[PDB]
């Protein structure tokens, strides 16, 4: 599993459950193609988005739909979503964990890249 | 001044100087129009992006060009840029400060909305 | 002003107002002496804690009383306080800004050291 | 396992390996008693610090020795350590994951509390 997403809720101290995640890949003409999507689990994790075969070198965008998450909890947040844009596998195949820590007016994101 | 950006470097403990910043506004057909841009100052700040007259309600995107910043310092970073996408809402007079704290493989962003 | 503290609330998107802040300095026998304290202003800031004369090299602790802040807002928080422990070093004229971004179950802290 | 610690390095995009962690519990006379300690694994995790039986209600401090970590990498950081102080099990037995994201001049900490 080369690409995993983990989302945490800093208001409740819990995994952020059922958060929509969309992944896009930049295509040959400065257009962004849909690549994968899913919802985070009860542990705040999203696995199985892609395979090593399909996850080729390129520029990827991970969109985490934070506004819909906070609104479901009755909170009107600042951000529409959290976005993580990066080049993948430009130095060989890597495993990527994209983590996000969510608050209504702030988020932190971190990438753990392992070989 | 209704929209200010502040960028900090968590590796050097300093303002992030000469960072390119681009602001976009979502247009009537889900397309994004260039709105304002600049480079951060010696204090890590960018002021004077817009006026109260032009900064109307809408969806805005602030892109901070973090990869070029780290490459200038000799550090190999993860993200292409840091992105902050948000709705501006008239709920009384508001000033928006978008702050970002930068590390090579992580960033934190915060919005301070004051009257 | 060589030591300033800035505290922000990531739930409200605002300065954290009327937060108690305590500063300690490590003494010659691994004991911690009270050094300065105050409450953050309407801008989330605390200035005037010390002078250049008294702010000598040493180990310092900044305690931010986050639990009392969240309890005043009706939010059940995790931490008793946020703590920032650091060495001050003479390497040219330096000003220290200690910033903290607060959420109920998370905080981020940053030190900006400028000349 | 009711108390786990996870430490990440935001400069390298990796788990923070072999980081010393010390846990203290506040005792009856405003003194802090040593409770547990260890080093993070290759995954940046520290498990097995305590048992449900021994992890009683109280105020705990988790000290993460970040300065020694950065110095081993040749970096002189700002903080002596990252510190996380909290009340545990004051609402029944919980499982606590204390996570820290480390940069030379900034750190973020988050608690995931699960039942």
């Amino acid at each position: 599993c080369p690409l995993m997403v983990k989302v945490l809720d800093a208001v409740r101290g819990s995994p952020a459950i059922n958060v929509a995640v969309h992944v896009f890949r930049k295509a040959a003409a400065d257009t962004w193609e849909p690549f994968a999507s899913g919802k985070t689990s009860e542990s705040g994790e999203l696995h199985g988005l892609t395979t090593e075969e399909e996850f080729v070198e390129g520029i990827y965008k991970v969109e985490i739909d934070t506004k819909s998450y906070w609104k479901a909890l009755g909170i009107s947040p600042f951000h529409e979503h959290a976005e993580v844009v990066f080049t993948a596998n430009d130095s060989g195949p890597r495993r990527y964990t994209i983590a996000a820590l969510l608050s209504p007016y702030s988020y932190s994101t971190m990438a753990v890249v392992t070989n």
